[PDB]
This record gives structure tokens, C-alpha cells and sequence, in this order.
């Protein structure tokens, strides 16, 4: 299982994982315990699965809004640090990873989207999404193209379908309601339609994933890309002369990015719950830690302070901030991958062509207005976890009665041995 | 719309399929579209629940249980003639709940292919495997590699010894016993899990890999239907098609696969795609232009598969699909193969043991009324988007009620004008 003595941690493959596998290095070349740093595929559904039976890693990153589900579903340990770590971090972060007063993981990074475009085919990036088509005929001309960005996951796709209005659980007085869903109102369709339109007017592809667009963009083959901090590390490499800017509008409206507090909780099924404090407290929310971090693949808007205040120099770090202003934090509560995967199969869908806007989104509001799929997804991990312990439960019966067999071999024994002890003070008795 | 678009999967003979709707196009003048979409089986019910998607979609029988439950599929209609060219056991297969859900195509079972060239005879148990490897890789090649990702591949071992998905008895299946816990299933994977970790195979070994790896001569070993052959063909290996190893001394199982044809049930192109299954795919000529492409296994119609029987390929694709069962086509099926994917997956990886690997399956597998709130969800978003296009016609309906009214409005004044003219006449 979680072998004891050891940190194991997972992070998605886009991050910075080598950097922080340095920081494993410190916290075994200091205290000798080894820590493995993996980045398997599906990090956030695998991690349940394997949680739900006490196995997987001891401290799990990933944006906040997946950690509501983690911790309906009983996966996750309690955060404590002492209020002396806690004013080190902006409060905003902690507000990111905070569910019904706990803290169920420790805020590391703000990320949110921006545009990026490459310096040399474009001078001036275009304010607006309208202005792209008549970009990208003339830079098609020239054997380019205006913009590529990942069509396969909504986190990209987003920003323009909640410009004009879309929106996922509608969030007043403080508080989402997961029956009013806006997935499905105008302002979502004139998003989507407007990407689609642009697929279908041979804009953009709607194959085009992340390695495609990232390839595309950093060979000089596509003018923009639309993407996070950990992306600019590949870019620098590339010797592309790149600028990071605001997304651009549409129809007068500002490109909304769901914005991510990258997270690291720690697994409810851990030995080493208080290493694993000892590690993130002491070792990665530190200057050195989120630097080691940081110049693998750029964190973003980090959480710590100290070193924010070194980063928010950078004017990438602003536009990426600047774009988050705009956007909003996603939400952490349990339906969120309900509402991901509805959106997730609305896009694809209408891109293919093979569904109306109207149609695929339709769909994705009513599925999206099942939330109640979230009791039954974490009564279904709750049930694993409680057959799970009693499996485990019957395997401690079966050694402690293996124990209860030898202790009754060694009673008879020493029944044995009194039957002599009696045979032999009998004996000497009649000697005397 | 006037034509018929089709979907297949990727390593069928879409492009033999595409030679069929030609020869349609030729003699109605229909156009035919053949896409493979990648996960076609899960986009199609997406898609059709809007009235969308293609009019005809090909898979495997195991997943048209849920189609049909969910209101997706239309009752296929074909004529007493017409059904005796197809042997009886293939119409059962895509028969559920009493109506035939899709016309059969051909009948799919896993085998072992082996290079006959680096293996005499093949491995009569998968126990010596391992030492088989160890003489292969002294010599820089491997035994055995198939695709690990997809639990079609793996089942044949896991039911070996006692794995199975939802236990038949008395003609009907209870979808709560299910075994995919129990002992047999777990020795099973075991097995396979220890060929990983003595590095015998490589838990990524995927479709692409495995099928390179053996047509380039570099394993003794795949495990592939018949699609495969045609590739195999043109790599000049010399295979033979083999029934696969037993497992502690009892025959490998495979799930047997019917490749069935459903209709769409919002297409509006029925009668032209039974005509297109029924008397140009369906015929001696329409099912060699398939197999020619990617062999389709022992195909249902009658008159051609007397040909296909004769190829021996054929014939241990049949003994091997003896061993097996044919899969059910019970909407639980899905979740049931979710389920074992994930087991696979996670215990080949190293994440899980198998025996918790499967412990979760089995109780999610036993939760198969997943399957009824899918189909209910399905069905309410087709009610919404049928509710849909009625507003959309009641809209025009009132406005040309509107156009009505006013041009009653025009013939009511016409009438008054009338009115004035003929009397000004009467005393004219
Ligand atoms: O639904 C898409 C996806 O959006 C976010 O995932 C992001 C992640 O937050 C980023 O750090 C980066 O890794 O890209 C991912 C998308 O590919 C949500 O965090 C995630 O839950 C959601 O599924
Ligand atoms: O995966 C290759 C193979 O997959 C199919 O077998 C499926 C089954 O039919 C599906 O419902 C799926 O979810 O489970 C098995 C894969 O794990 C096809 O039957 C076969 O033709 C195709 O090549």
C-alpha cells in the first residue's frame, strides 16, 4: 500500500514535476526519507480510484476544484498549519482551498490563461476574438496560421463561452446554487458558436489538442496560443520572441478564464500524514522550494508572499493575473466534474460537427443540472473504502488467530509439564 | 438528409465498407459517408439522444442492449426471406427484449497468432510463457505482446480459470451476480500482472505497439482478432491463427463479438439504410468487399461464410470462440467493461493490488443500475429536445396564422368596397 517512511506525490505531467523532484532530493538528502515524484496519466481520476482502497500517493496536486469531490468522497486528510505558516499565503489562496471551515489542501500557485503570441508574425496581438478570422486569412498566406490552443479540454474553451454570459453554477450572497445552471443561456451559445464557426471556417481544427497546439506555436507555424505559466518554459527554449497579454474580447466582453489554485492535499489513507506537513510547510512553501519549482515550469501567481512578491514582477506574472481579475475562481464544490465532463462532451460534439450549439448545449445543462451524480459517485468511493476495511479487518482475525493457536499449543504444554510436576512431588513426598 | 452516413470502428474495413456505398451511390444515386470516429461506441448515444448522430452505426452486439433501452435504435424489419440467409444464433445476438435491434454482419473471437518462424508450435499452456520469453530475449526478441488498455484483450485470461461477468443460468442473466471478484478471476490477473513485473510484457503495450512489435518480427506472440490478418498479410511474417493457451490446464475464454449494423432511431434515411444492409452489404459481393479490406471472421450470411469456413484462420477463430461466451447485450454491459478496465489498469500499473483492484470492480460492476438512470437521462433529453422542435413549428404555425388573418382582413375590405360599388350600381 502507502509504504510508510517514504513520500510519494503526484502532479500533473505539464508541471513543473523535475523541479520538484529537486526538492525530494533536499528533503531525503536532509532527512533521509526518499521521495518519488510521478506524473501518471489522469492524475484527478485515478486518484480516487486507487484512494478508495488506502493506496495511491501520500500528497496529491492539482487545481482546487476538484478537492471538493476528494473530500465529499472521504479521500482526503485535515490541513492544519499553524496560523504563523497561514499569514505567509494570501488569504484569497487559502479561500481557494477552503470546504464547509476546513482546509482540505495547501494553496501553492494562482493560474489562469493568457494569450500568448508570437512577437515576429503578429507586432500587435488582436484585442478581439472577431478580428481573428481576417487575421488568420492573411497569415495563412503567408503558409502560418492565426491561433492554435487545446479544443479537447473545456478548461481552454471556457473563457470565450463565459464571456458573453455563460456561467457554471450561479454564485450570490455568497453562495452556488447547483440548480440554477447557465450552460445552456445565450450568452454560452454565442461562445460556442463563435468557436465553432471559427473551426468550421478552417480557422482552427477540431483535433487540435495540447501537443498539437504547443508544437504548432513554438515552431513559429501558428501567430497565438491561449495557455498557462507552466507553457512558457517549452516557449523560451524554442527561441521564439513571445509576449503574454489579455485574452482577447468578445462581443465587447471580456474573456472569463476559470481560474485554478494549484493544490497539494494529502491522501486520507497516509501513514505519513505529519512528514508529508513537514515537506509542503517546509520544504516546497518556501523561497527555494517554489523556485526550484518555479524554473522547471513557471507556477504563476504563487500563493507564498515571499516569493510572490520576486514573481509579480515579471510581466507575464500581471497579464496572468490581469486575466484572472477578469475570469472568475472556479468553485471547489463537489459537482464540478459533473459540470466538467457536461461541458467537456458539449464542445466536442459541436465541434465535430456532428451536433447543433444549440443541441450539444442543451444536453450539457440538463446533464450539469444532475449534480445529485456527485452523492452517488462518492457513495460509490465510500462504499469501496468501507468493504476495502473490512477486508482488511478479516485478514487481522485470521492473524490473530494463528496467535491463538500457538498460545493454546503452549497452554498444553504447560499442562504437561504439571502433570510431571504433580507425578514428581508425589514421588519425593514418599521418599520423605 | 437524403444520404447515409455510416460509423465503424478504426481497424475494421471502412475503406472495403466505402467500396459498398459506391456500388449504392452507383444504382440510387444515395451518397454514402464511412467515418471511424475514435470512441464512436459512446459519442453515437451522446448524439442520437438530440436526433443527431449517423444513420448507421456499426459495433460489436454487446453494446446495443443500452441503444435499444435508451430509445436509440430502430426495430430493424427484416423479411422472413431475408432472415433465413443468416444463421439463427447471429439474429439472437441483436435480438433484445423480443425485437431485433440491428442486423449481424460477422462473428469476432481473440486468437493467438504466433511467428512461425521463431516458435515450432505454440504454447500449449500460458504457464511457460515466461521461460519462453527468457530463450527470446537472449536472442533480442520477446514472446508475447498484445494490447494491455482494453479489457477485451485481457478477459480470455481472467475467465480462464473461473472469471465471468454476470452469471447465465435457467436462459436469463443475473446482473447481480457478477464475477469479476471471485477466485478464478483473481488467479488470472495475477498471472498477467507477474509477466509485467518480471518484465515478460510492459503494461503500456497498447494496439499500435503490440501489432508493430509482432509484424515487424520482433514477438513470437499477439493476441488479435481477425481484423488484423489483412496487416499481418502484408508484413510477410509467417503466421499461423491458433487456439490460445489454457490457463492452470482450462481453456482460455474470450468474449465473442457479433459486428452488428443498428439503425439510427431519428434517422430519416431508415428505408434507404435497410436497403443498403440488407441487399448490398448483406450479399456475397458486399461482405468480400469488406473482408478484402480488414477480414470481418465468420460473417453471418450463410452463402459466404460456406466459403469463409474453408480458411483454417477461420476455423480456429471459431474453436476459440467455443470456449468463450457470446457476450450479452444487457445495457450493463458497459459498466461492466468500465469496471474491468479500470481493475486492469490500475493493478498492471502497480497502483492497486489485484485482489483490490477487483474487490472495486465487483462492487461497481454490482451497481449495474447505473445503467437505468443513464437510459433515464437519455431519454429526457430526447423528450427536451423533441419539445424543442415543436415550439420551433408552433412558432411558425402562429405566424402564418398571422399572414392568414391579415389576408381575411384584405377580404373583408375587398367585401366592403363591394358592398359600395354594387349598390351605387343598383341605382346607376
Ligand atoms: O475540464 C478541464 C479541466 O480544467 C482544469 O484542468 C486544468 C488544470 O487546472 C490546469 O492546471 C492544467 O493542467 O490544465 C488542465 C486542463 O487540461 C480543472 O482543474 C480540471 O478539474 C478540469 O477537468
Ligand atoms: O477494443 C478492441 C475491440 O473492442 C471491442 O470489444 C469491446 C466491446 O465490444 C466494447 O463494448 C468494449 O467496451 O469492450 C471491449 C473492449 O474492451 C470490439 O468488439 C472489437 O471489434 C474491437 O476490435
Amino acid at each position: 500500500k502507502i509504504e510508510e517512511g517514504k513520500l510519494v506525490i503526484w502532479i500533473n505531467g505539464d508541471k513543473g514535476y523535475n523541479g520538484l523532484a529537486e526538492v525530494g532530493k533536499k528533503f531525503e538528502k536532509d532527512t533521509g526519507i526518499k521521495v518519488t515524484v510521478e506524473h501518471p496519466d489522469k492524475l484527478e481520476e485515478k486518484f480516487p480510484q486507487v484512494a478508495a482502497t488506502g493506496d495511491g500517493p501520500d500528497i496529491i496536486f492539482w487545481a482546487h476544484d476538484r478537492f471538493g469531490g476528494y473530500a465529499q468522497s472521504g479521500l482526503l486528510a485535515e490541513i492544519t498549519p499553524a496560523a504563523a505558516f497561514q499569514d505567509k499565503l494570501y488569504p484569497f489562496t487559502w479561500d481557494a482551498v477552503r470546504y464547509n471551515g476546513k482546509l482540505i489542501a495547501y494553496p501553492i500557485a494562482v493560474e489562469a490563461l493568457s494569450l500568448i503570441y508570437n512577437k515576429d508574425l503578429l507586432p500587435n496581438p488582436p484585442k478581439t476574438w472577431e478580428e481573428i478570422p481576417a487575421l488568420d486569412k492573411e497569415l495563412k498566406a503567408k503558409g502560418k496560421s492565426a491561433l492554435m490552443f487545446n479544443l479537447q479540454e473545456p478548461y481552454f474553451t471556457w473563457p470565450l463561452i463565459a464571456a458573453d454570459g455563460g456561467y457554471a453554477f450561479k454564485y450570490e450572497n455568497g453562495k452556488y446554487d447547483i440548480k440554477d445552471v447557465g450552460v445552456d443561456n445565450a450568452g454560452a451559445k454565442a461562445g460556442l458558436t463563435f468557436l465553432v464557426d471559427l473551426i468550421k471556417n478552417k480557422h482552427m481544427n477540431a483535433d487540435t489538442d495540447y501537443s498539437i497546439a504547443e508544437a504548432a506555436f513554438n515552431k513559429g507555424e501558428t501567430a497565438m496560443t491561449i495557455n498557462g505559466p507552466w507553457a512558457w518554459s517549452n516557449i523560451d527554449t524554442s527561441a521564439v520572441n513571445y509576449g503574454v497579454t489579455v485574452l482577447p474580447t468578445f462581443k465587447g466582453q471580456p474573456s472569463k478564464p476559470f481560474v485554478g489554485v494549484l493544490s497539494a492535499g494529502i491522501n486520507a489513507a497516509s501513514p505519513n500524514k505529519e512528514l508529508a506537513k513537514e515537506f509542503l510547510e517546509n520544504y516546497l512553501l518556501t523561497d527555494e522550494g517554489l523556485e526550484a519549482v518555479n524554473k522547471d515550469k513557471p507556477l504563476g501567481a504563487v500563493a507564498l508572499k515571499s516569493y510572490e512578491e520576486e514573481l509579480a514582477k515579471d510581466p507575464r506574472i500581471a497579464a496572468t493575473m490581469e486575466n484572472a481579475q477578469k475570469g472568475e475562481i472556479m468553485p471547489n464544490i463537489p459537482q464540478m466534474s459533473a459540470f466538467w465532463y457536461a461541458v467537456r462532451t458539449a464542445v466536442i460534439n459541436a465541434a465535430s460537427g456532428r451536433q447543433t450549439v444549440d443541441a450539444a448545449l442543451a444536453a450539457a445543462q440538463t446533464n450539469a443540472a444532475a449534480g445529485s451524480q456527485t452523492l452517488v459517485n462518492s457513495l460509490e468511493f465510500l462504499n469501496i473504502q468501507k468493504n476495502s476495511t473490512l477486508s482488511e479487518i478479516r485478514d487481522i482475525e485470521v492473524e490473530v488467530e494463528n496467535l491463538r493457536q500457538k498460545k493454546e499449543k503452549l497452554l498444553g504444554k504447560i499442562a504437561n509439564i504439571e502433570q510431571n510436576q504433580l507425578l514428581l512431588e508425589d514421588n519425593l513426598k514418599q521418599i520423605d
